[PDB]
């Protein structure tokens, strides 16, 4: 459940900038899927996360196309969705999207909010789970959004690095 090295962030209170948008869903909607996204670490952890739109911010999140400056080009529709960075100064912790994606915040692929969160949890230093049911599964699959939660599996791992 936990990244290899152990990778983690030594703050608990994190900032995030939303570098660029997918037009397939209005600003808000955006900021909406990522701030929702967050909270469900946050409740479940003593991490704490604030948005700035201006200087850096420890969670770079944007959309991107093909390749993108860090030598892992995204792909076009389905395949690579995302990728983040483990815990780190720099890029680490920085979550990319792929923008050839059919960005939803419905149960159409893919649902913004639930990759985003998922992507979250590699920025924080989560390793993938075999639980079928966790958020931090390797293979998407849509969960009702609506009343979203952090499932159990992913709360264990979130609270076995940061407490
Ligand atoms: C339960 O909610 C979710 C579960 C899994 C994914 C998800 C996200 C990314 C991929 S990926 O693009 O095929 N793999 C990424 C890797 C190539 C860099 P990654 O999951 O390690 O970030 C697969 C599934 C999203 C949401
Ligand atoms: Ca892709
Ligand atoms: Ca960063
Ligand atoms: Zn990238
Ligand atoms: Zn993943």
């Amino acid at each position: 459940m936990l990244t290899p090295g152990n990778p983690k962030w030594e703050r608990t209170n994190l900032t995030y900038r939303i570098r660029n948008y997918t037009p397939q869903l209005s600003e808000a909607e955006v900021e909406r899927a990522i701030k929702d996204a967050f909270e469900l670490w946050s409740v479940a952890s003593p991490l704490i996360f604030t948005r700035i739109s201006q200087g850096e911010a420890d969670i770079n999140i944007a959309f991107y196309q093909r390749d993108h400056g860090d030598n892992s080009p995204f792909d076009g529709p389905n395949g690579i969705l995302a990728h983040a960075f483990q815990p780190g100064q720099g890029i680490g912790g920085d979550a990319h999207f792929d923008a050839e994606e059919t960005w939803t915040n419905t149960s159409a692929n893919y649902n913004l909010f639930l990759v985003a969160a998922h992507e979250f949890g590699h920025s924080l230093g989560l390793a993938h789970s075999s639980d079928p049911g966790a958020l931090m599964y390797p293979n998407y699959a849509f969960r009702e959004t609506s009343n979203y939660s952090l499932p159990q599996d992913d709360i264990d791992g979130i609270q076995a690095i940061y407490g």
